[PDB]
């Protein structure tokens, strides 16, 4: 599906914190003793909403409210840190929980290589035929 | 190994509850200050001993009861949501978790359709051969 | 990267514990009424230096310590458990979250017996072409 916002407005630009995901600490700064306080661990960014991908993930936020809602209704975890985990386990089933049947549509093998290989062999007995 | 009920009875019909995991809410009732208290969560079911399913599903829950609690005494969380996920895991790694030999016993790739796309190509270059 | 181990001193001997991960409990042992308690659950095993394996596992521990603890700094849950996990899925990713190209370098696929199963059919229509 295509992402509508349908918002009563939109703030276009975000302002973003996280923490940091690259590069090494400085000296002993890694050390919890030594190392910032739980105030001092974010980074900051700032994002442009290019081809609308703000807005829209502004909707996609809104959207995704009543699914995550009924999910965490019926889970029995206090804390649930497993979501984005059990994405990447399903993304792998729907595409090698089964047989791979090359060439059809939910097999993601690409042979083209493999052919150029083969087809290219053609000429290894059928040209060399002395 | 197959499963034989050893127990002194067995129920074959199995009443069962549990959460719903499919179609959406009804209005707002998926918000959480709207929508049903914790004992009004459930929904219900009835199945049957068709194929011995259920008296063999009886006896599975008791002979798994053993490796279970063994799992549990060495495990070192309070509370262990992850066994499911680790099956799924362990599935994806028996079949994937090395290299996938073509036509060997422990790799489900399918060439067969391939086969018919490069047999079905013998006579594109020994057929046309003018 | 291959290990140093820029320790003072190496113990090249590993008296380890851990829990048991092989064979069943005696008898009722593995109910947790009757079993051991919690000191008595350990198995223990000795390793020495065949490979310089614990001099490098000494030296391996000391320098994941940092990117540990940074991961941790990040991290809100209070207790990790799902770090090999993690490790498990972005193994499989790896090798099977694109496309897998047939003879590619970051390819898994084996076509080795593949090649052998129609290289060897080379002769079932060009050899019996009579
Ligand atoms: C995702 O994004 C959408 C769109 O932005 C949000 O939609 C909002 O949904 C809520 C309901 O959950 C709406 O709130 C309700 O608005 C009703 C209409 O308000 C107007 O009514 C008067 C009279 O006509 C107008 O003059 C005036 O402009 C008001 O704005 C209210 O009537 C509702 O209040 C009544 O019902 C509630 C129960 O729901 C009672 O508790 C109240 O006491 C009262 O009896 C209610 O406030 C809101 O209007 C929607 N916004 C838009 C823009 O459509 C989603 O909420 C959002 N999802 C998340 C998770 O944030
Ligand atoms: C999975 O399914 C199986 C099969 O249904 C269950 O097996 C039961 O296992 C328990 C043991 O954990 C058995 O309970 C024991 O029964 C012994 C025999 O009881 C009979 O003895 C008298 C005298 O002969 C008979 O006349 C009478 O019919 C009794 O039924 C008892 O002697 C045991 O009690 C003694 O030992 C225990 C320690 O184990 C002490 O605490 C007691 O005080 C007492 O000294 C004990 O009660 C039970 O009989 C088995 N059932 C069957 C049908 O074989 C598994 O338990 C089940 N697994 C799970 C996890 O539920
Ligand atoms: C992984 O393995 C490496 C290598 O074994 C370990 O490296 C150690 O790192 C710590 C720092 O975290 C080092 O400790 C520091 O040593 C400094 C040097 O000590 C020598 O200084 C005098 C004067 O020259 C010498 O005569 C004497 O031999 C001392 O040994 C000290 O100066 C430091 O103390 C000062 O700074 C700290 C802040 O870091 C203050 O708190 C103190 O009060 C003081 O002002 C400090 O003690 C240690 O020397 C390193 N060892 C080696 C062998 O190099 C890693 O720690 C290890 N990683 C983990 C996670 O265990
Ligand atoms: N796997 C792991 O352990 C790590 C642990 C911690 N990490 C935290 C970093 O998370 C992000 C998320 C998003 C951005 C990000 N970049 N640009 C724009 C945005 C952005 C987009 C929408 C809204 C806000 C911000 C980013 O920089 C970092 C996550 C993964
Ligand atoms: N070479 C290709 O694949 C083509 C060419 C380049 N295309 C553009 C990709 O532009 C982005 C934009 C954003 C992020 C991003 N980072 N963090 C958070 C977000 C994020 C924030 C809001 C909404 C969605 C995502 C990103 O990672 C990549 C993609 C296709
Ligand atoms: N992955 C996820 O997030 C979801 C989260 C919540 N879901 C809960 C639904 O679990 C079940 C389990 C079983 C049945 C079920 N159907 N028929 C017979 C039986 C049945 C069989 C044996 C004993 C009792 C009942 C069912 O209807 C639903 C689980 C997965
Ligand atoms: N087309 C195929 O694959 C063939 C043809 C159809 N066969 C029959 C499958 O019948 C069932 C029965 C039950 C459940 C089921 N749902 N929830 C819980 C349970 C469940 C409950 C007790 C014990 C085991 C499972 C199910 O999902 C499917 C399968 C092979
Ligand atoms: N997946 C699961 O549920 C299970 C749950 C519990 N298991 C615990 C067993 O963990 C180990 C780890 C290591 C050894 C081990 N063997 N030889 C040398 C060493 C060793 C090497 C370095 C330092 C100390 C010891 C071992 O025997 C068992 C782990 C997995
Ligand atoms: N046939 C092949 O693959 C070849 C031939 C045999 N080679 C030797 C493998 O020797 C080991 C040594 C140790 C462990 C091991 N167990 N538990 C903990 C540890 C462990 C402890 C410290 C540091 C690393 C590991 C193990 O499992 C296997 C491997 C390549
Ligand atoms: C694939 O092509 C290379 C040449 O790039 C060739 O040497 C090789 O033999 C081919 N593969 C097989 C299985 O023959
Ligand atoms: C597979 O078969 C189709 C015809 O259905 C053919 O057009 C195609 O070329 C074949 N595949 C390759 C790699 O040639
Ligand atoms: C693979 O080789 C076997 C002989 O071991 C042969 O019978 C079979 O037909 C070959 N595979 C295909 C797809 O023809």
């Amino acid at each position: 599906e295509a992402i509508v916002n349908a918002q009563p407005k939109c703030n276009p630009n975000l302002h973003y914190w996280t923490t940091q995901d690259e590069g090494a600490a400085i000296g002993l700064a890694w050390i919890p003793y030594f190392g910032p306080a739980a105030e001092g661990i974010y980074i900051e960014g700032l994002m442009h909403n290019q081809d609308g991908l703000i807005c829209g993930l502004r909707q996609l936020a809104n959207e995704t409210t009543q699914a995550l809602q009924l999910f965490l209704r019926a889970t029995t975890e206090l804390r649930t840190f497993s979501i984005l985990n059990r994405k990447a386990i399903d993304f792998l089933l729907q595409r090698w929980g089964g047989t791979c049947h090359i060439l059809g549509p939910d097999c993601c093998i690409e042979p083209a290589d493999w052919t150029k290989n083969i087809t290219d062999k053609i000429d290894q007995i059928i040209h060399d035929f002395v």
